[PDB]
């Protein structure tokens, strides 16, 4: 037996609404970020046209065991078309339960996936694909052959997720560092019971996805607030899969029957997203889901102003947990900085805000690594380094404000939390290396202040 959660918040914007989806999304944050994820659906004449060649289009597939608790890697040896995996799709499903497949109800196929996933004596196995754009298989909204008066309408707009990173009120918008996995939309092709493991994004950012076509695809997700509490219930759980990763390509991830979570007093939430639906999550919100049968869909990560404070958090909860990152925070808040002039005054007043904390946490931290005896100093660069060399060597953090070096470990590196923690010389042979004295970062947050103040 299978008792749904119940449904998640539904919003249908006016067209005033529509046209600014920042905007709309801080609108409706004190109702969802209460519920984790949404689903919102677009005034009924925007249609994004969709277009392509079944034929062309290809991809590598990645194959899936569906076993509740089982340990799987989030990131990963042959080859489909769209049609040919389409065709594959659609024969699995109408020969799993004998039936055309427009007429297997979404609760029957929801019934059925949890009872399958639970039951040993099944061993069902699928595919799907999923990867960024790329000239073998690119994205489903336009982007700038000739193009048609009804493709032009849509290459600008705030909806078309190819946009969505670089505009005005993204913070990610002006990261330098090339970072594929947090700028450039994921395509995802499904069929029935492909299947999304339990996860939040990386540094707690925002995501919003996309159904172009095909059936439906089903979600859950639990509220911010709550995102401790489902870890604790999945630590007691399967405590195979929260041991240290080796790499950030070593995280793992499971299927969980979100009726658990709510025994164990987890909020949880449902919807079925149809095609031409928005789902969006909220920052730290724990999501998972299957595909009802083949589809496709397109997702992208984004940071508000609202984010600010939270990817700080993050950063700092990573610490903790020895767990890698795949930027630096506080270089992107320096970034910001050195480009006030044109920054939107709303994001200049956030940032300022945040260089604030920065720079008062940066000063109590040189204050004690002095105290513990690190008097040599020099500048360093650490934006010029590549990320795997500017690690903390204990806790993992992409350095970029300071950290600690000796010469009798030539190359390695700690943050300023780690100072014991580098090699047996005493802390005289220590150097600390610092990008910005207290000196130069008071004025970039003065520029900060005058653009917001106007
Ligand atoms: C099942 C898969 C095709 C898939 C995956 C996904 C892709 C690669 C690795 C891990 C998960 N993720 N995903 C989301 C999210 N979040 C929303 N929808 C889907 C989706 O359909
Ligand atoms: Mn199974
Ligand atoms: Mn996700
Ligand atoms: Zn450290
Ligand atoms: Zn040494």
């Amino acid at each position: 037996m299978f008792l749904p959660p119940p449904e998640c918040p539904v919003f249908e914007p006016s067209w005033e609404e529509f046209a600014d989806p920042f905007a709309f999304i801080h609108k409706i944050r004190p109702i969802a970020e209460q519920t984790g994820i949404c689903k919102v659906r677009p005034p009924p004449d925007w249609q994004p046209p969709f277009a392509c060649d079944v034929d062309k289009l290809h991809f590598t597939p990645r194959i899936q065991r569906l076993n509740e608790l089982e340990a799987q890697t989030r990131v990963k040896a042959r080859d489909y078309t769209l049609r040919t995996f389409g065709e594959m799709a659609d024969a699995f499903k109408s020969d799993y339960f004998n039936m055309p497949v427009h007429m297997v109800p979404t609760e029957l196929v929801e019934k059925e996936f949890w009872r399958l996933v639970s039951t040993i004596e099944e061993d069902v196995t699928v595919e799907y694909g999923a990867d960024i754009a790329s000239k073998e298989f690119g994205s489903g909204f336009p982007v700038r052959i000739k193009l048609s008066p009804e493709e032009e309408e849509y290459l600008d707009s705030g909806w078309n997720l190819n946009n969505m990173p670089v505009m005005e009120q993204s913070v990610l918008a002006h990261i330098t560092a090339d970072i594929c996995g947090m700028k450039l939309p994921w395509l995802y092709v499904g069929m029935c019971f492909s299947s999304f493991c339990w996860h939040i994004e990386d540094h707690w950012s925002y995501s919003i996805n996309y159904l172009h076509w095909g059936e439906p695809k089903t979600w859950y997700g639990v509220p911010g607030y709550a995102a401790e509490q489902l870890e604790n219930v999945m630590k007691k759980l399967a405590p195979e899969l929260f041991v240290s990763q080796p790499d950030l390509l070593h995280q793992l991830v499971t299927i969980m029957n979100p009726n658990t979570l709510m025994t164990h007093e987890v909020p949880v939430y449902r919807t079925n997203q149809c095609a031409g639906e928005f789902v969006i999550t909220f920052p730290r919100a724990y999501h998972s889901g299957f595909n009802q049968g083949f589809n496709f869909a397109e997702a992208v990560n984004f940071c508000t102003v609202d984010w600010l404070p939270l990817g700080r958090q993050c950063v700092e909860h990573y610490r903790l947990l020895h767990r890698y990152c795949v930027f630096s925070h506080d270089e992107m808040i320096c970034k910001m900085a050195s480009k006030a002039d044109v920054l939107d005054v709303v994001v200049a007043s956030t940032v300022q805000k945040d260089m604030a904390i920065m720079i008062e946490d940066e000063k109590a931290l040189r204050e004690t690594v002095r105290k513990l005896g690190v008097i040599d100093s020099e500048r360093m660069d650490f934006e010029l380094l590549p990320d795997d060399e500017r690690q903390c060597v204990k806790c993992k953090t992409t350095c970029f404000m300071s950290a600690i070096s000796c010469s009798c470990k030539p190359g390695l590196l700690v943050c300023l939390h780690h100072v014991k923690e580098l090699c047996s010389c005493p802390p005289y042979k220590y150097k600390l290396r610092y990008r910005y004295t207290l000196d130069d970062l008071y004025p970039m947050m003065n520029a900060l202040k005058l653009r917001a103040e106007s």
